[PDB]
Order: structure tokens, then C-alpha cells, then sequence
């Protein structure tokens, strides 16, 4: 009957998706059935898609994730054999917010700021940026921000000194990966009113 | 420092929104954008910083309404926020329907049902049921019968004239504005269900 689709080819295309194409098999295929799954998963966790043309876009995938996939053809007699297996990884996406900020009071003018890695890295985190400045009683910034680039992603703690005694400050931490910077995690803190 | 004016959002690509505005009056050093899923507390808002009067909101939910606003910050701190703008993300194909449920009626008849996809990712307008004979290896061995369901609310179908004691593969998939999603499958033989 129908032969196996030939030259299966895949490539990341856009956000959370993969363009998977192949060469129609000898004979008269009426369509194609694609099976794909996260690399490492049992085919029991595979997803099934149909297509009338020799290509298909796999969507709603996880970012920076490895996928495996194969395709077979079907016609009047039934389904033919599956093509060989191809693998492909999805593009990165900016990380989510870092974990909630934690503060240790070293003195009336110094604090240690720490944070957990974002719940969703969506890639490989290469840095963090800490920003902070004075805010009024309504928590509104009233002066320029101070920014510190953290080059070592494992160093999720920063000592901040020379802070104005008994004044509230707004602190934020944002993370970067291959796709760029993500949203910021925020906290309003006054070292004088901390436990 | 004034408030950025003429803010406007536009769905741009998958799970994304292009939000832009006009630089305010004064000397803005950058901008803070606040956005959240419409209907949720601003307490659930996400915060982005940008040096240019434009930003790409990503990792959003498909077919979801979002509200947003932006402010500029400078030597004296933050200026007031812009007016609020709303925008809805594009649709994505639905996930697969719920696991297929069969209630055998006769040796040649069965009722088939399924739940709505966990992730509709849009407004489902139809489902397609497909079924046919399979061999020992669960490989389709013949023609595939197809029933189009135009009313998304009718997620139950009565199937008749099935060959006695023969295994069949059943699949159901959903369609919304973005197209057809993946299919939910099941191989069943009424003689041994
Ligand atoms: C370092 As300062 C601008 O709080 O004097
Ligand atoms: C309705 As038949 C093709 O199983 O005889």
C-alpha cells in the first residue's frame, strides 16, 4: 500500500511551535497523521494531529523544550508505515518573575536582598537586574533608580548599602535568558520597620 | 513628568500583544508597564520596564482579554499612569477533547461522548468524529467514516451499524477560530467492552 513519508524535516518556527514537513509517499495518500511528544515522554503521552497537506505546524508547545515526531500517510486501504523520527527544540521565551523578594537587615543602612529563580525560566537564565529607589508614603518613586547587573545567575543574593536611614525603598528584580528580559518581582521595604 | 498619551494595544502574533504610547511631557528615562488579565485584581498585575515607548507583552494566554497602562519615570521619580487600554489575544487551536466515553447499547450500536477540551484557547464552533475498522495491530484497515458536529454543545453521538465483534478506532477533534486541534483517540470492540 502506501509507503512511509520521506525526508521528514522539522524546525522551530515562531513562538511555542514547530514547522514539520515531509515528502508525500509513493501512491495516493488522502492525508497524514502526525504523532509528536516531549522528548523523554512515553508515546503514551503523545499528541495526534491530522493534515491534508505534506506539512503541519505543531502548536501550544512548551518553550525551550525538545520534541520528537513522526508522520504516516493514510488512504483507501488504511494507514501506511510511519516515517523515521525527527527531533526539534522550541525557541526560548522570556522568563517569568523571579521569586518573591526576601530581605535581611544588616543595619539601618544595609540589607541583603535574595530571590528564587523564576518559576518558569523558559530558557537558560544568564543574568538578573536589581533596581531600587526611594518612594513616598503612597509607594510612588520620588527619585532616580539605582540599577545593578548580576552577571552570575547562581548569585541570587545582593548586598545593598548606603541606603538612607528609615526611608522606604521600592526594590525589583527581573531575569534574562536567550529571549530577553522578563517581568519584575517587586517589594516596598523600609529597613526601620522590618522585623 | 506627564502621563504617556495615546496608549494602544494590538494582538501581535501568538500569545502576544504590542503595546505602544507617546513619550510624555518632560525628560523620561524609561517606562514601567503594568498589565493583567481583565477581571483580575491589579494585585495580579505583571510589571515590565522599557527604555523605548513600546513593548511586546509575551507568554500570554490565548483568546484572553488583558488590560494595561504605562507610566514614565525620571529624575524626580514616576509620573502619573496613562489611561487604561484593553486588548484580547488571538486564538490558538484547542487541546484535544476529553477522554472518549462509550456506553455500549447493542452488539452493533454505541453511544459516544466527550468533554470539552481542557484548553479551548478560543470559542469552539464544532467537533469532528472519525471511526473505522482496525487490524490486530490497531492499524486502520479500510475507509474512515466521518460525522461533523456543528453544535459544540452536543458532545454526544449515537453510532449504529457497526460490525459485530470488530475493533474500531474512534477519534474526536475540536475546531475554533484558529482551526482544528489534536485528536482524542480510542480503540474499542463492543463485544469486549
Ligand atoms: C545614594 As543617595 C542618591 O540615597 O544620596
Ligand atoms: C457499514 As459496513 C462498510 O461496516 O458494511
Amino acid at each position: 500500500d502506501l509507503g512511509a513519508p520521506q525526508n521528514p524535516n522539522a524546525k522551530a518556527a515562531g513562538s511555542r511551535k514547530i514547522h514539520f514537513n515531509w515528502l508525500p509517499p509513493s501512491g495516493k495518500p488522502m492525508g497524514y497523521r502526525v504523532k509528536y511528544w516531549i522528548q523523554g515522554d512515553s508515546e503514551s503521552e503523545a499528541h495526534l494531529l491530522d493534515s491534508k497537506v505534506p506539512s503541519v505546524e505543531l502548536t501550544n508547545l512548551y518553550p525551550y523544550c525538545d520534541y520528537e515526531m513522526k508522520v504516516c500517510a493514510y488512504g483507501a486501504q488504511g494507514e501506511g508505515p510511519y516515517s523515521s523520527l525527527v527531533s526539534c527544540r522550541t525557541h526560548q521565551e522570556v522568563p517569568s518573575e523571579p521569586g518573591r523578594l526576601a530581605f535581611n537587615v544588616v543595619s539601618s543602612t544595609v540589607t541583603q536582598l535574595s530571590w528564587a529563580e523564576p518559576a518558569e525560566t523558559n530558557g537558560e537564565i544568564t543574568a538578573y537586574e536589581v533596581c531600587y529607589g526611594l518612594v513616598n508614603d503612597d509607594n510612588r518613586p520620588i527619585g532616580p533608580m539605582k540599577k545593578v547587573l548580576v552577571d552570575n545567575p547562581k548569585n541570587r543574593m545582593l548586598l545593598i548599602e548606603n541606603l538612607r536611614e528609615s526611608q522606604p525603598y521600592r526594590y525589583t528584580v527581573k531575569a534574562r535568558n536567550g529571549a530577553g528580559w522578563g517581568p519584575e518581582r517587586e517589594a516596598i521595604i523600609n529597613l526601620a520597620t522590618q522585623p
